[PDB]
């Protein structure tokens, strides 16, 4: 008689087993999604990092009005978005973060192509985009001996640092190199 | 990429094939290729 309730302990067991087997997969499923998109975005972090070639700027007058910074890939960058990047100034009267804006609207910034085919998006090493920011507009223009200091966030979060430093004396230059 | 920071303009120049506008081209001057710098005698102008 014995043999009989054996049986249906032998079922609830198999049950309780795939129970108890099945949360580890399902649980295992979760992070093994969860830890690949975090070596993946994290080596972006590090990697996908903006560098600045140079940043010129128009002379207007006696002061500068633009502060272009011509921005390249870093070492191992793969397909860096502009459009998904700002820019935090830090000026002698303003302090505030800039946004991407189309065609430079104040308290924003535009991106021309330089070299490439896109004019938002660095795809290869040799693509150079150039940002437009109108200084004369996020502040009150730029003084002579100004100190501006631009930390370019890509999207995944490599900041990238610039001190921009307008040259002491303005006397009669077109075009001056922060 | 050349940068031209002059007493005027302030642009970048682009590779263009034969130069004016705001390009610049390159010729041989000792070498094979005028474009590329194979060797550590390859001179471009
Ligand atoms: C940052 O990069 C931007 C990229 O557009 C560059 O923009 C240009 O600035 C010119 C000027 O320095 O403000 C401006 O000039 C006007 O338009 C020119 C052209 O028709 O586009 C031209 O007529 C005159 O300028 S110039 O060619 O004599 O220098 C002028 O009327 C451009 O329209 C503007 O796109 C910034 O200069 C640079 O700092
Ligand atoms: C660099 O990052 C930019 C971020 O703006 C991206 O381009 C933009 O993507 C938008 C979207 O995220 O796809 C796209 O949005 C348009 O409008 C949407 C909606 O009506 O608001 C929708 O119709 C379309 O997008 S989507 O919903 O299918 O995703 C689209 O027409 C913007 O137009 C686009 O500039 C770049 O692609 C990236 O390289
Ligand atoms: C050689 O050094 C002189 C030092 O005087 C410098 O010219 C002077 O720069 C002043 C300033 O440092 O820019 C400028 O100041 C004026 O008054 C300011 C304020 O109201 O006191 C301000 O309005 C203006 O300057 S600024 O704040 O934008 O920098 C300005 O109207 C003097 O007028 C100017 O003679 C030379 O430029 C330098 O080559």
């Amino acid at each position: 008689q014995v043999g009989i309730g054996t049986l249906i302990v032998f079922i609830a067991m198999v049950l309780v087993a795939a129970i108890a087997a099945g949360v580890l997969i399902n649980t295992a499923g979760y992070l093994q999604s969860k830890g690949s998109a975090t070596g993946e975005e994290a080596s972006a972090q590090v990697s996908n990092r903006i560098n600045i070639v140079s940043a010129y700027g128009n002379v207007x007058x006696x002061x500068v009005d633009y502060v272009n910074l011509t921005v390249r890939q870093a070492a191992g960058a793969d397909n860096i978005n502009l459009x998904k990047s700002t820019i935090q100034w830090i000026g002698p009267d303003x302090a505030t973060t800039l946004t991407y804006x189309x065609x430079x609207x104040x308290e924003n910034f535009t991106t021309x192509s330089i070299k490439g085919x896109x004019x938002x998006v660095l795809v290869d090493q040799s693509d150079r985009i150039k940002v437009i920011m109108y200084a004369x507009x996020v502040x009150x223009x730029l003084x002579x001996g100004x100190e501006v200091q631009l930390t370019v966030t890509t999207q995944y979060g490599s900041k990238t640092t610039y001190w921009a430093q307008v040259p002491e004396s303005l006397k009669d230059k077109n075009a001056v190199x922060l």
